[PDB]
């Protein structure tokens, strides 16, 4: 081979995944999170582990980037650390949140080209290249993660920004609900340490209701959908109806406080945004990716709820890959693996004739 081996960078909320274009799965996956004393600077996992003695910061908590200083600490630690070897010496694909700031996008081609000389790069939209994934270029995909979710209409392989909704309900929100919730049971699970412990809870025996009232009355007269956890020090605890209203938020916000509608609603708004000649397109592809579309039942979910919203006529179809946690990334192996992608590659040379705005004519 001719071509040094392109990094694949997928900037998460809350956990950033990198890799080699060509691979099947990321190389490496940690915390966007970058740390200072209360070494000077700790990022990844280990910031985490040490959090005791730092003070933490989140530079895309929410899928945007909000302090640059920190994100780049970030990429030198992806390119460093975590992947072991020269940004300067391998074309790099990221991945940005829908409706990114244009400004944002140049901000990362600038800090890429003149920060860590990359001798090429490009940025894609997060949903588009799960989308990808699937073997599709149009459709929706309902994109939940830890900070933020999202349902992206995606047409011919452009993603249609007037149609994109931003749902701020995702992971995090409901990684403190089952906290919440599972200390109104008599437990107490309050503690930022206990926070890692339900959110693994939530991950393992947490799952999405065909019918919410029918699961509450069987857990309320039987102990049959009751599951045992043993914590650290030995102790078994039970979770019940918690296992399936955890998850019940992303379908009533109220749940929560929050008066935003619930996943399969905001889905159907974005397609009803969308010219009414695309819908039907949209319908028999909605794509789930992200996290928090891990639970078990959420595509029969979807399906049932989507039903309800659209025609009587209209095709319905969830698409729920086995692999859909790490879409965004697989897809972005997939598309810097592509003969016909090579020349779409952002160059040094292109870069240094037109500057950080040629960003938005090379990566529409
Ligand atoms: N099997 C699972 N079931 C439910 N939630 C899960 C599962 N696996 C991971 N998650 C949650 O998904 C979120 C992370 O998903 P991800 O798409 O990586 O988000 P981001 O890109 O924003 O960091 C976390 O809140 C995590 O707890
Ligand atoms: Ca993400
Ligand atoms: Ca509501």
């Amino acid at each position: 081979d001719e071509e040094v081996a392109a990094l694949v960078v997928d900037n998460g909320s809350g956990m950033c995944k990198a890799g080699f274009a060509g691979d099947d799965a990321p190389r490496a996956v940690f915390p966007s999170i970058v740390g200072r004393p209360r070494k000077d600077s700790y990022v990844g996992d280990e910031a985490q582990s040490k959090r005791g003695i730092l003070t933490l910061k989140y530079p895309i908590e929410h899928g945007i980037v909000t302090n640059w200083d920190d994100m780049e600490k970030i990429w030198h630690h992806t390119f460093y650390n975590e992947l072991r070897v020269a940004p300067e010496e391998h074309p790099v694909l990221l991945t940005e949140a829908p409706l990114n700031p244009k400004a944002n996008r140049e901000k990362m081609t600038q800090i890429m080209f003149e920060t860590f000389n990359t001798p090429a790069m490009y940025v894609a939209i997060q949903a588009v290249l799960s989308l990808y994934a699937s073997g599709r270029t149009t459709g929706i995909v309902l994109d939940s993660g830890d900070g933020v979710s999202h349902t992206v209409p995606i047409y011919e392989g452009y993603a249609l920004p007037h149609a994109i909704l931003r749902l701020d309900l995702a992971g995090r929100d409901l990684t403190d609900y089952l906290m919440k919730i599972l200390t109104e049971r008599g437990y107490s699970f309050t503690t930022t340490e206990e926070r890692e412990i339900v959110r693994d809870i939530k991950e393992k025996l947490c799952y999405v209701a065909l019918d919410f009232e029918q699961e509450m009355a069987t857990a309320a007269s039987s102990s049959s959908l009751e599951k045992s956890y043993e914590l650290k020090d030995g102790q078994v605890i039970t979770i019940g109806n918690e296992r399936f209203r955890c998850p019940e938020a992303l379908f009533q916000p109220s749940f929560l406080g929050m008066e935003a509608c619930g996943i399969h609603e905001t889905t159907y708004n974005s397609i009803m945004k969308c010219d009414v000649d695309i819908r039907k397109d949209l319908y028999a592809n909605t794509v789930l990716s992200g996290g928090t579309t891990m639970y078990p039942g959420i595509a029969d979910r979807m399906q049932k709820e989507i039903t309800a919203l659209a025609p009587s006529t209209m095709k319905i179809k969830i698409i729920a890959p086995p692999e859909r946690k790490y879409s965004v990334w697989i897809g972005g192996s997939i598309l810097a693996s592509l003969s016909t992608f090579q020349q779409m590659w952002i160059s040094k040379q292109e870069y240094d004739e037109s500057g950080p705005s040629i960003v938005h004519r090379k990566c529409f």
